[PDB]
């Protein structure tokens, strides 16, 4: 490997060999169908709300999130980079697709597949990833840096449906070598959203932008229709001319053929026919190819940038609503703007790289923090783009000031903004994109007094329940299969209108968002204040025995939605205490004296009774009435964790908090698989995992990272990082279970998982508070 020295890959990048087989991979541990797309994954490309494309470590464009809210894992084999090299003096050159695999059928059989093992590496530090190609049959070594401009405090470039592929080529040998790099792409209009005639009318055009010193050649792959529908739009690939390279192209090759129409040209001398052809296709799939060719002398390095854009302006959800995607604000809504997007990227990518370096640098340059922590911190952010992210710029046929936003809990449980989960998972938004965060919280504020008296069947018990109760915060803002933002509470496994954590978590999120954006946004507190008071007042009514604390009802009435709580729980009780203290402080800020007094009174009574009911001398009991009420719960003091972040002080005695955290580390971490897999949710006082429910026997990745932040704040530095390390190890390490770029909700002791591609582990960002 002589190419790594010519590029700048951070030491904390996650790494794997191109073509590497992984032997230890985990699988779903449930009986019902659950997504398992394998360990062949990579860091995604594409902005927030743009739809994303997962290009894997083997080189294939395979994990398709272009249909917003959906996950489709299938390799589109025409989409590749390929290389040609010929040493000066030799008769023939060699050509190779940079993909460690081959197609299933005979399409593209003429191409040179099966990029060999031990001939290159993949690296990822989101939003960047890299491939290096160090092949004994390729004398010129190549590397590519690929990224989308995902930039904190930037809501413009961060939305773009674009990727840049910055190539570096170096000749370490003593002979001149002719080199070509070719980008191929299938015209994917009709890949989704089209029931019949899926390729019909697709056509490719070549754009030559010859502005002085900024020459770009691109293919625009669209459809002759000017219809404005979810399926229609354009894809573009292209390249910027640099000194010493020539550009060639082929407008149209057939993807549902042997591919020799293209490959016979490329494999000969790395130069394409430059044949423009706008003839639309009928049944055949078609694609385009953009290539560069150059001669590298001994010791010479050259850099050349390619790009990919996709202008698919409309997202449709299963309930029938069509919305424009956020980036349409910047490029238009007609779906004929892919070149404009591509051109912006090709002309500004160096600026974007610097903007990304500028935001990563404070963390990467901190030599007190281990590399592994940096690996997890940055790579967990993949989910902000890859979580079915929806960000609207108007309903089709509709103008509002704000742009509604939603991130999925996951794909298996296809619910937008699940509030009990976002309590953990929204840290990156408040810390890095706070205008999005506050918009999402205003969305929740607006739902507080919505009433929907129509009934739904509760999955867990078959009982009928009211969809949405006035004064109760919703579980979620809908499903991509139905009507995001419009029909809330798509979740039906339990009835969230009786949950004991949602209303408290809502208040805690509101106050968090004020505190972590500098305690200046009084406007945000004013907007949400009525909903905060309502939320707490309603939850107070669920106190059955006048101890001042809502009563869990002997069912799963909170985020651990198969794990029953009864009476006063440590989890919901501590959240309640903290929410009361937050509301007191908001009351002070807004000069609502009567609110301050009321919530202070409730707080004092509840605090006294919580301590008396649950403090056992070593930790806080799980709850007051369950069969295993004395279980040690990893999340028992979630309210105090948030109180630390919100700077609300002690809600429970410091001595008791420290004892509880030490107990959790000693038991839930260190007695669970030697502390190498995170914190198991429930452990019995005898050091055996609690078997009352499956969720007690799971490590929750987002709970464990949040617990690590709690330990860190409380000075338990070694414990914090050791606790988090197990989650990193399972996700990323060779000894783990192969969950990179699909971190799950949970795993059991065998390492098998539930719900890959999950929002909650974004809570790792709570470690940066
Ligand atoms: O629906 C989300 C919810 O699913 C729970 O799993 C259920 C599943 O929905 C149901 O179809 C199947 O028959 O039973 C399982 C429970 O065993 C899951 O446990 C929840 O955590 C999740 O929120
Ligand atoms: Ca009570």
């Amino acid at each position: 490997d002589k190419i790594s020295h010519k590029i700048d890959i951070p030491d904390s990048a996650w790494t794997i060999g191109i073509g590497e087989k992984f032997k230890n991979a985990g699988h779903p541990n449930v009986k019902y169908p659950m997504i398992d797309d394998s360990y062949v994954q990579g860091a995604p490309l594409g902005g927030f709300g743009a739809g994303t494309i997962g290009r894997t470590y083997n080189g294939g464009f395979s994990r398709w999130h272009l249909e917003i809210g959906k996950n489709k894992y299938t390799t589109v084999y025409a989409n590749q980079f390929s290389v040609f090299q010929k040493v000066e003096g030799n008769k023939d050159g060699v050509a190779q697709v940079l993909y460690a695999g081959e197609p299933e059928n005979g399409y593209l059989s003429s191409w040179k597949w099966d990029y060999p093992k031990e001939s290159g590496m993949y690296y990822a530090l989101y939003p960047n990833s890299w491939y290096t190609y160090t092949n004994k049959d390729l004398p010129v070594q190549l590397a590519v840096k690929q990224f989308s401009p995902i930039i904190p405090y930037n809501y413009k470039e961060t939305s773009y449906p674009v990727a840049v592929f910055k190539w570096t080529a170096y000749n370490p040998t003593n002979k001149n070598v002719d080199v070509s790099i070719m980008f191929t792409w299938q015209n994917m209009i009709g890949f989704f959203g089209k029931q019949v005639n899926v390729n019909s009318g697709n056509f490719n055009k070549i754009i030559k932008d010859k502005s002085k010193d900024s020459e770009i050649v691109a293919a625009v792959m669209g459809n002759i229709s000017n219809d404005n529908e979810e399926w229609n739009g354009e894809y573009s690939i292209g390249v910027k001319k640099v000194p010493g390279v020539d550009i060639s192209y082929k407008a149209k090759f057939v993807t549902t053929g042997d591919g020799s129409d293209l490959w016979h040209e490329f494999s000969k001398n790395g130069i394409l026919d430059n044949k423009d052809d706008e003839t639309p296709t009928k049944q055949d799939g078609i694609g385009s190819a953009i290539a560069v060719n150059f001669k590298l002398q001994p010791g010479q390095t050259i850099e050349v940038p390619f790009a990919l854009s996709w202008d698919l302006p409309i997202m449709k959800f299963g309930g029938g609503d069509k919305w424009y995607k956020m980036y349409t604000k910047y490029f238009g809504k007609n779906g004929k703007n892919s070149f404009a997007i591509l051109k912006e990227a090709l002309n500004n990518y160096q600026k974007w790289e610097k903007m990304i370096d500028d935001w990563q640098k404070p963390i990467l340059s901190n030599k007190s923090k281990p590399d592994w922590y940096k690996t997890a911190l940055f790579n967990e952010l993949y989910y902000l783009a890859d979580g079915g992210t929806a960000w609207e710029n108007g309903k089709v046929g509709e103008k509002r000031t704000n742009n509604m936003f939603g991130l999925l809990a996951c794909f298996d449980y296809n619910y937008y903004e699940t509030l009990d989960v976002r309590f953990y998972g929204s840290f990156p938004l408040v810390m890095l994109w706070p205008d999005i965060e506050k918009q999402v919280m205003r969305q929740f504020a607006d739902t507080i007094n919505v009433q929907d008296s129509s009934e739904f069947k509760v999955g867990s018990n078959g009982a009928m329940a009211v969809k949405k109760v006035q004064g109760m915060i919703p579980h979620d803002l809908g499903s991509s299969y139905a009507l995001p933002w419009i029909k809330i509470n798509a979740y039906d496994w339990q009835n969230p209108n009786i949950w004991k954590d949602l209303n408290s978590k809502y208040v805690l999120l509101v106050y968090r968002d004020y505190v972590l954006t500098g305690k200046t946004d009084k406007e945000f507190l004013k907007y949400t204040w009525k909903s905060v008071k309502t939320a707490l007042d309603k939850l107070k009514e669920m106190d059955k025995d006048n101890d001042g604390i809502p009563d869990n009802e002997g069912i799963p009435d909170q985020t651990y939605d198969t794990w029953s709580m009864k009476g006063t729980s440590a989890y919901c009780g501590s959240l309640w205490l903290a929410a009361l203290k937050a509301a007191q402080e908001i009351g002070k800020v807004l000069k609502d004296n009567e609110a301050y007094i009321k919530y202070n009174e409730w707080y004092k009574i509840a605090q006294q009774n919580f301590e008396k009911e649950l403090w056992n001398g070593e930790y806080y009991n799980f709850d007051t009435e369950s069969d295993h009420k004395d279980s040690i719960m990893a999340d028992q003091l979630a309210g105090q964790w948030y109180a630390d972040i919100l700077r609300l002080g002690d809600i429970l005695p410091k001595d008791h908090v420290q004892k509880a955290l030490k107990k959790i580390y000693e038991f839930n971490v260190m007695k669970f698989e030697n502390g190498k897999m995170g914190a198991v949710n429930g452990m019995r006082p005898d050091g055996i995992v609690d078997e009352s429910d499956i969720q007690a026997q799971e490590v929750w990745t987002g709970v464990t990272y949040a617990l690590a932040s709690f330990m860190k704040y409380r000075g338990m530095t070694e414990e914090a990082y050791n606790t988090a390390y197990g989650v990193y190890k399972m996700t990323y390490d060779k000894s783990g279970k192969g969950y990179w770029f699909r971190t799950p909700e949970a795993w059991t002791k065998d390492g098998n998982y539930r719900a890959s591609m999950y929002m909650r582990p974004l809570s790792i960002w709570s470690m940066e508070v």
